[PDB]
């Protein structure tokens, strides 16, 4: 089988991924690394494709190694930005047969949410995102919410900004500004991963909400990317381009 | 201006519609009828197009009159079914220049909801609709929710039904069966018009929710249908075909 | 330690309970039974207290055995009714030192929900319950929702029923009637255990919502009942009487 | 009848209040002032009690005049803080027969929410507030949400703060800090007034949500305060002390 390594194998999501890869008939687990394991275990193990669920502070280093070594990468780790994507692209120039796919959410409901928010955005005066996650999460706002806001922003190019009469305010009250879209981050015990996109116009609102109750919700999207990763050399952002929508 | 009558002119929505028509520059109010006003006021007033927000028990009678008299109709009244649509179509055979558009929801957020539910349906194991409305509403479930469920059902043709292990149950607990989609109707003081489409699969859910807080949310969709009604001779169901999506 | 048996040890909740009991310092696991294990394993093992998470069809039989044998019981299995409570009480007449506590929800958020719904009920014209659970659930509506509705009903004794103009309806649309409170049951893949109590009056609504994302949310309530079970001889319904509120 | 003035008589809420006072049998409208009307109209009209729904920038000036002139005040205008309350108290020292009641929310569902959040707070590891309002609102976060967070904070005195691993963050992402409670403010077309208090602990969350769909929801609370205002000389904060809970 296709030889698959996992980075972050002891994390909440990574350990789930290990089980998934092990269990898949067509995939063979070549490596399971967590913090402090050297990356050369991947190359020693003849790994073809790596799944990465680590931490924002280490993921670019992992990618740089993967790409130099011709190893395809399916990355779920967040903390990405346009500059980090440009950087990944620039490393791939040297390794034009290597495929990297980076997605802030592998759960189909979250992918659909982003696609729908994009379609809905131009019909409303106002748009915001609220995201809600467990309180072990390193990054705020979430990768999914940041990507969602950019999509909405892009789709509302040439329309007026959100109306807002706010004239007196506590700092941080109105959330983070992501391309003119307010984005709010709740961190709460009991939660896993959640987001509500909110649109408003006269007398009405539309809410597009996603809930991952279990980290098993990330598995199908990941395995799909792993199995299809070689079709798209270079960088793919998001799961959406592997789907027919 | 285009001569516009309103049926149900004293109702919650109709009275709003009267104000909207009166206020539009390009539209002239030809008649304002409520219960007990004869329909010939419409023809006496040379009405070209009628807006109908009445009651399920009277709307087919109104339509029969409109159609016989060559009067275009934009209908928001609910209580429609496939058989009532066939009937309307059959009356239109005799009056092939008359346009009728019937839509259970004129608010853009609700239209988008239906379009999105249609797109989302095949990705999930489970789908349900919950609708919530003020407690003066004659019909349950709502027209919007019934239409939404049929769309979902249509889109999931050839997939397995919703899983459900329910083996002991109070009657009505699992909602109404609309083409295999459970549909639940809340009737609550304080509400206006609300719906949540819910989809589920392993470890995740997607919720598509619409809220009309004010009956002003129905106005743009109605005025758009009124202004475009003559482009589509015959019967149009829903606002979606007048939109680019 | 206090000797604790579990019935339903292989179920979703029971297996969690086994781990919890095993892990507690002050509790000793005396038995782990699932379907087809004879109940005399409990008495052979000198079990003092049993935790029950089985099925509505078997729980009364289990209770009858526990009570005859003087074994205290902390029951989470649902499907209970006033008649089943009377029956349990009637068996306890013969064994007046035996304590039984039966609770449809051991999660603190659900307990609080019930207490709050009770306090809120008399301020509103309208009340409904919607509950949403995984699609392996045998019973609809849920035990928590049924108990919640009775509490609300009790608290609204002598007030008018929910207003409702519904004059045309699909069967089951308006939910199950629990003491005049509409109760609706969603069964959806991705879910665990969820409920929203809804109250309405002029221009406003109040929603009290609980989500158990993980079955670990039932553990503290159970262990608390297990450790305190002997303080209340006879039958206790709900976790609320063990709490200060 | 009791002579009642309204400040902010042309605003969204004030105009509703004017209608309510006019319509009440036991209340006589003595004045209707909006921006630019001199306050001496109140004293010329022999006003006994004033209802204030104006703007944060003017309300303290209005109160100073009311209090100097011995006129009781029922204030819904937000923008209040502990220092503004101390100030109001200090003015009342000189006029010890004058009653002032200041409440950030007059709708019963919002009052109940605050009372419930207070009761719930000590059972959870985490608490946040999200508030959502129309985009004409001057202040963020809302008065109701700020008061709610202080109540929660007070109730969690001596417990650990909300857990949060956030190590990389966009500014404003985590909301405003109100006594250690994250508070987030959505401003969206279509909205009126909305709030969700969120509590979390292991595997579970509790959400207490309020929606005012219409400004009529503020009327009963206001009229109740107006009719009872003389019972409590001095300053009352909130509607809760006029209710039995
Ligand atoms: N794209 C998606 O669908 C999803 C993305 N995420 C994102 O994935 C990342 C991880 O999430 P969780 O599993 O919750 O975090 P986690 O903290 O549970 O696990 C991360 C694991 O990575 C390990 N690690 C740290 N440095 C490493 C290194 N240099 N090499 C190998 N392993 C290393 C850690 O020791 C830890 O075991 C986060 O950035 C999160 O936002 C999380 C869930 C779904
Ligand atoms: N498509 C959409 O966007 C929407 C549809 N609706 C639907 O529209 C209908 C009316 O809703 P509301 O305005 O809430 O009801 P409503 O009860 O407030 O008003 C209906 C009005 O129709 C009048 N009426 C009854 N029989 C009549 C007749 N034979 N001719 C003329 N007028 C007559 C009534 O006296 C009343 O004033 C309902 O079926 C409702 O479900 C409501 C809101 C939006
Ligand atoms: N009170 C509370 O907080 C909660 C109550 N529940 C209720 O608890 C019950 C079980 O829930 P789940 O664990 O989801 O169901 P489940 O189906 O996962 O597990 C039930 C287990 O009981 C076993 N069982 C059946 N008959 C038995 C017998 N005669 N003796 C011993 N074991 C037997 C089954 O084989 C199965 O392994 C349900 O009635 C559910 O509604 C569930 C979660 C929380
Ligand atoms: N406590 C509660 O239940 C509620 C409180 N509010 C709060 O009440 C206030 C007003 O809310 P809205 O009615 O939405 O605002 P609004 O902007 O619709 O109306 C405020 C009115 O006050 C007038 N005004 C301004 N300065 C004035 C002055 N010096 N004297 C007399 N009138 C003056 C304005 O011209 C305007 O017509 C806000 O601070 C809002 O947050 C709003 C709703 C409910
Ligand atoms: O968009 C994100 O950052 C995201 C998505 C799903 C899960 C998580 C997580 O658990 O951190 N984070
Ligand atoms: O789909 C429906 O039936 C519907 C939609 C919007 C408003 C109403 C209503 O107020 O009755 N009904
Ligand atoms: O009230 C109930 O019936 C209930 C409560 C929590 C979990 C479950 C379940 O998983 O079935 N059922
Ligand atoms: O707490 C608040 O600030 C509040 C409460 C209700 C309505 C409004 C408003 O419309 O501004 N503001
Ligand atoms: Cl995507
Ligand atoms: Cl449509
Ligand atoms: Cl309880
Ligand atoms: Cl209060
Ligand atoms: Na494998
Ligand atoms: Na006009
Ligand atoms: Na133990
Ligand atoms: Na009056």
């Amino acid at each position: 089988g296709m030889r698959v390594g996992v980075l972050g194998a002891k994390g909440k999501v990574g350990a789930t991924m290990v089980r998934a890869v092990a269990a898949a008939d067509d995939l063979t687990l070549s490596a399971e690394l967590d913090a402090g394991d050297p990356l050369s275990l991947l190359t020693d193990g003849n790994t073809e494709v790596v799944i990465d669920f680590t931490h924002p502070d280490v993921v670019m280093g992992n990618l740089e190694f993967l790409i130099d070594n011709g190893i395809h990468a399916v990355v779920g780790t967040t903390g990405f930005t346009a500059e980090r994507f440009q950087q990944v692209e620039s490393w791939l120039v040297a390794k034009p047969n290597t495929s990297v796919l980076i997605a802030p959410n592998f759960a189909i409901g979250a992918v659909l949410s982003m696609h729908f928010a994009k379609q809905a955005a131009r019909f409303f005066d106002s748009a915001e995102v609220i995201e809600l996650h467990h309180p072990h999460k390193a990054d705020a706002p979430s990768g999914t919410a940041a990507r969602t806001a950019k999509l909405i922003a892009e789709a509302r190019k040439g329309l007026p900004p959100n109306p807002d009469a706010t004239s007196t305010s506590l700092p941080g009250a109105r959330g983070a500004d992501v391309d003119g879209i307010p984005v709010h981050a709740v961190r709460l015990a009991g939660l896993v991963a959640h987001q509500e996109v909110l649109f408003g116009t006269e007398g009405e609102t539309l809410t597009i909400r996603h809930d991952s109750l279990d980290r098993t919700s990330f598995v199908p999207g990941v395995l799909l990317a792993v199995r299809r990763i070689a079709e798209r050399p270079g960088l793919t952002v998001g799961l959406e381009p592997l789907l027919d929508l």
